[PDB]
């Protein structure tokens, strides 16, 4: 209540929420993204319109003013694998890999524009696309590690090709591992073990300390998540979702030190430094990657006022069925709201007074949670100041471009 003209006063306006424009409105970033290794990017719910485009805007300026070239985002890695040749060689068809909720126009058009980027020949480091989530491993993945094994040692392929050959019709899915036994619990928990220790052995005769075979370690180490999150967890879904982010958390780290400076694209909640969804992860992957990187981590956050959104609803269908109602005046949301802005990002962490403790106390604000029904928050607390860096609000929204 107070004094929301702080909130104006520190707030760097952004004129347009549109891919294509200006992008110089973001030069406030420079300094206060700062010289941050890995950079979280997360959005306050899955289907807005304007989120998408404006992380999109952050992507465009970050990789072309503070040379980030990797993006990392909340889907697949065996997925994204198909779309890190898209962006590179133009082949394919993205929307086929991405995950039914992101195939919008708004994924399509940032794959896009990446794709133009990685064409003009001046760009000589292409940037990448990684996934961090592992809720299935595709053919795509088996595939990089038998190929591997044929070019560099011939001889291991009919040692590993038997384990990833009864690997693969159980790892196409969360849903085909989840309904085994002692098959879950054992065999392919040690067989993809075995895989990535097979490996090792042969690290020395396979080009080890070599680039790709970095790369190929890590694909076996997919496996190894999956296998491992899934089956192992029985009465303890605390462990599952807690195995889950440490998991995309790996991903990301890896790509980091690995591939270079990177984005960290994906929902709020997993890109914190604050574990806002409690109520089912036990910590999330942004804990981990701060308490890695320390600073070296930089956490922007976006949050919305007034808008309509997809979700699904109660029943399982996903459509434009939200509705925003930030009706506390007591939420980030209201706050924020009030602030006569289309659009603006403000630095948390250089705030000082009453600001600052109520930043770093505990207020709701829109979880934006992937499913709507009866028992589902639609708000959690969160201390802003300690989630996120910076905080990126944009006011009114609508339901993003599924079509």
């Amino acid at each position: 209540n107070q004094i929301a003209k702080w909130l104006e006063a520190h707030a760097k306006p952004l004129k347009t929420t549109n891919p294509t424009a200006s992008l110089n409105d973001l030069k406030p970033l420079k300094n206060m993204v700062g010289s941050a290794s890995i950079v979280g990017l997360g959005e306050a719910t899955h289907g807005a319109h304007e989120v998408f485009t404006m992380k999109h805007r952050i992507v465009k300026y970050l990789v072309s003013e503070k040379g980030f070239t990797n993006l990392v985002l909340e889907e697949g890695w065996d997925r994204a694998l198909e779309l890190d040749r898209y962006v590179l060689t133009g082949k394919g068809n993205p929307s086929q890999h991405l995950t039914p909720v992101f195939k919008t126009k708004e994924m399509l058009d940032l794959l896009d524009w990446i794709r133009q980027y990685n064409a003009n020949p001046k760009h000589k480091s292409k940037v990448r696309v990684i996934g961090m989530d592992i809720q299935s491993v595709n053919e795509n993945v088996y595939n990089n590690i038998i190929e591997y094994i044929k070019a560099n040692n011939s001889k291991l392929l009919p040692r590993v090709e038997e384990k990833i050959k009864g690997l693969i019709p159980v790892t196409k899915d969360m849903n085909t591992f989840e309904s085994l036994t002692k098959e879950e619990k054992e065999k392919y928990v040690l067989d993809a073990k075995t895989i990535s220790a097979l490996l090792e052995e042969n690290k020395s005769y396979l080009n080890g300390k070599s680039k790709e075979f970095a790369w190929i370690k890590q694909n076996a180490r997919i496996i190894e998540q999956f296998t491992t999150m899934l089956a192992t967890p029985p009465d303890k879904p605390a462990d599952f979702y807690l195995k889950h982010d440490i998991a995309m958390y790996e991903n990301a780290k890896w790509t980091e030190e690995h591939l270079g400076k990177t984005i960290v694209w994906g929902h709020n909640g997993h890109v914190s430094k604050t574990n806002m969804l409690s109520f089912i992860y036990p910590k999330v992957a942004g804990q981990h990657l701060a308490e890695y990187y320390g600073k070296r981590y930089v956490s922007i956050g976006t949050s919305v006022y007034e808008g309509q959104y997809n979700v699904k609803n109660s029943d399982g269908e996903f459509g434009p069925y939200g509705t925003l109602k930030s009706d506390d005046p007591n939420s980030y949301n209201y706050i924020f709201g009030q602030v006569k802005k289309d659009q603006f990002f403000i630095d948390l962490r250089k705030a000082n007074g009453v600001t600052k403790t109520w930043l770093n106390e505990q207020h709701p604000i829109f979880a934006g949670i992937t499913t709507e029904g009866p028992d589902i928050p639609k708000t959690v607390d969160i201390s802003l100041g300690k989630a996120f860096d910076i905080l990126v609000q944009i006011q009114k929204v609508s339901p993003s471009q599924v079509h």
